[PDB]
């Protein structure tokens, strides 16, 4: 099941700022473990890098970007996350969140 | 019903060239096969690609995985277009990378 999570990229380091109701039933976190967090704590061991760094260089560009990259459950199960980033703009223009869908699409 | 422009490249051979072109990539990007054939598909970014785009995109291949992102491509006669660029890795029947396929899709006119 899909789930999706705004970060707020004006303040350090893009905190979530919003988690869906399903992002806290699929990952196994509660709202208090998510808010304010980065959502890179879905990340574990067998997590390849380099859709990390493309990943981080995606948000650099401000574009809309789709990876599958390995993410793990509270409970440390695996999953493939076809993550859907992307930006959101206020009506002047400015970047204002960005916004990540989760999506499982096979487990690891 | 719309046009399919792919192309698939080569990570066997240096630089990923590519090694089959859609018709429709001919005719969305006004490029011939000739001047596509065997090179790698960078020459559709052109000055205001973003760079950090275009490293997310050398990351995804070398990460191995689907990826697609929105990146400035320029067609030969200079026009400019959000390309969102969808591309996948293919195996061979025993599970090895043989290819990656790359589609375009024009969002966006400039
Ligand atoms: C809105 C949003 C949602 C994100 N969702 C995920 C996610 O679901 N899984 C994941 O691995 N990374 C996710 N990320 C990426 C990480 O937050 C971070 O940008 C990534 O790990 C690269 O930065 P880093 O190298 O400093 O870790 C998300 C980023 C944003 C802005
Ligand atoms: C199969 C395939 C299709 C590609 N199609 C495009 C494209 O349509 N437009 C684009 O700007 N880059 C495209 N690329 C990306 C570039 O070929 C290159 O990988 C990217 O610019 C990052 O490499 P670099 O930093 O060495 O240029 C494609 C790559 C592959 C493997």
């Amino acid at each position: 099941e899909m789930s999706v999570v705004f970060s707020d990229p004006s303040q350090p380091d893009n905190p979530i700022i919003y988690v869906s109701d399903a992002f806290l039933v699929q990952t196994g976190y509660t709202l208090e473990e998510v808010l304010g967090r980065n959502c890179r704590f879905l990340q574990g061991p067998d997590t390849n890098p380099h859709a990390v760094e493309a990943i981080r260089q995606g948000l650099k560009a401000e574009t809309r970007f789709t990876i599958d990259i390995l993410n793990y459950r509270k409970d440390g199960s695996a999953f493939v996350n076809r993550l859907r980033i992307r930006p959101i703009y206020d009506p002047e223009g400015n970047l204002m969140f960005f916004a990540g869908a989760q999506n499982p699409v096979l487990e690891h």
